[PDB]
């Protein structure tokens, strides 16, 4: 119907369920003019976007057809680490069925992808992750169901040989960044709106690339970070988007036109090759050259909505029981990553919590990159980064940390069981910078 724009395809819960067969296989597919053979789900890079109310049950089937082993993590996500269990393997030619509920009270974007430690940065880069949206009974305010949806799933990838560019010794110590950096599988589409107001669902699926998002002549009305709604829009100029990081956005389309997205330059502190260099900075990649994301096309004679004037408002939390300290430091040169000085080992618990209490954690990062830390099951709250207040009440489950940077977050407790904590470069989590939670 109308302009076609790139999007992954959309699987939709029915009475109640979403059950779905999903299989993990090698698929040729076409790729910014060229031939590629990637890893996929369900035969699409990206893979399907799952959609669900609160309340459903989600009864998704993995099939590993892939040559090695996997397993799914279910990013975002406020459900049972027995379900979404970092542990599990999944030999090649097995299946796994995950089944849940969907909390009543969750609304936003979420996402899967694999967590099979060791593993994850080569299957991640190769294509293996999907959407997950929640939908919410807020959707059906005016403000909001009048605007245009789209989901804008940013995912770079580097080619060599018709597969996936293999992983350097560089990219182990940096995170892997690719010279194609795509939207929805795309090489800068163009979305001809016929909408003057868009609601944007961004979700960055990168391994390490940030997006320092910027719209020309527009600024960005951000309504949800990645595990709810915020209390009322906040408008910003730019947004930065970490990996595993999830937002969304209205835009208002004031004039017609033609404006880019871009990921404008942002420098995440990777270091570059040599010791030398000219003789200003010499080994510090610097920032990134901007990119265009995608062309934006505005309707004729654009007049957009109202604003929302409040979404959702936050709930008071109880008063912490514990400060925990977790402290990121880097040996970039072994490109090994540590949390509180070890590496991650599965047989070995960290964090010992209570089940129905608040925990105050303090991540510190001592390295001299960026790093954002995602934990796992237990949606968080912000409170504040280098000792100064969050701009917005939301919960988060990926924080980013930048070189000195601590974070203080709220962290309620909620499912038993044992989980993870980890950087979202997710070449770091496989060498080293992940520990483990249990709750009890
Ligand atoms: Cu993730
Ligand atoms: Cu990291």
């Amino acid at each position: 119907g109308g302009p076609s724009f790139p999007e992954p395809k959309v699987v939709r819960s029915q009475g109640g369920l979403l059950s779905l067969k999903l299989s993990a296989t090698p698929t040729p597919l076409a790729i910014a003019g060229q031939r590629a053979t990637l890893l996929t789900y369900g035969g699409s890079f990206p893979g399907p976007t799952l959609r669900v109310r609160p309340r459903d049950t989600v009864r998704l089937t993995l099939e590993n057809r892939l040559p090695e082993p996997t397993n799914l993590h279910w990013h975002g996500l406020p459900i049972s680490p027995k379900v979404d269990d970092p542990f599990l393997e999944i030999p090649p030619g097995e299946s796994w069925t995950y089944e849940f509920t969907v909390p009543k009270e969750l609304a936003g974007t979420f996402w899967y992808h694999p967590h099979l430690h060791g593993r994850v940065a080569p299957q991640l880069f190769a294509g293996l992750l999907g959407a997950l949206v929640v939908e919410s009974s807020l959707d059906a305010i005016p403000e909001l169901r009048e605007a245009e949806e789209h989901l804008l799933v940013l995912k770079d990838l580097a080619l060599q040989g018709g597969r996936p560019a293999p992983h350097t010794p560089m990219d182990w110590m940096n995170g892997k960044e690719g010279d194609l950096v795509l939207v929805n599988g795309a090489l800068r589409p163009t979305l001809v709106a016929q909408k003057a107001t868009l609601r944007l669902r961004l979700l960055n699926a990168s391994n390490a690339r940030y997006y320092r998002l910027a719209l020309q002549d527009h600024p960005l009305y951000l309504i949800a970070a990645d595990g709810g709604f915020l209390e009322e829009p906040l408008e910003v100029s730019e947004l930065l988007l970490a990996p595993g990081e999830r937002a969304e956005v209205l835009v208002r389309l004031r004039k017609e036109g033609r404006f880019l997205l871009q990921a404008l330059p942002y420098d995440r502190g990777a270091m570059g090759m040599m010791d030398m260099g000219g003789m200003a900075h010499a080994m510090p990649q610097g920032p990134s050259r901007p990119e265009t994301l995608l062309y934006l096309i505005a309707p004729k004679n654009p007049k957009p909505l109202p604003l929302p004037k409040a979404l959702s408002p936050f709930p008071t939390l109880p008063a912490p029981v514990v400060t925990r300290r977790l402290v990121l430091t880097e040996d970039m040169m072994a490109a090994r990553f540590f949390i509180n000085g070890q590496v991650f080992d599965h047989r070995r618990v960290d964090l010992k919590g209570q089940a129905q209490t608040v925990e105050v954690w303090e991540v510190e990062n001592q390295g001299d990159m960026d790093h954002p830390f995602h934990l796992h099951v237990h949606p968080f709250q912000v409170l504040s980064v280098g000792g100064r207040p969050f701009p917005y009440r939301a919960w988060k489950d990926v924080v980013n940390l930048k070189a000195g940077e601590v974070a203080r977050l709220l962290v309620p407790l909620r499912e038993k069981g044992r989980t993870v904590f980890h950087c979202h470069i997710v070449e770091h989590e496989d060498r080293g910078m992940m520990g483990v939670l249990e709750v009890g």
